[PDB]
């Protein structure tokens, strides 16, 4: 597991450092209908939507 996922480039990284209210998990979810949906850090240190696509 934790071995498949989906950045969302279409989200933004302020949201996503909202740990009170992170919209990001929630947002994948919903539309994508990931597994749990997380935000973080990509090579450029920008933080992203990464959906999780593997189960229901």
């Amino acid at each position: 597991q934790d071995k498949c996922k989906k950045v969302y480039e279409n989200y933004p990284v302020s949201k996503c450092q909202l740990r009170i209210a992170n919209q990001c998990n929630y947002d994948c979810k919903l539309d994508k209908h990931a597994r749990s949906g997380e935000c973080f850090y990509d090579e450029k240190r920008n933080l992203q939507c990464i959906c999780d696509y593997c189960e229901y």
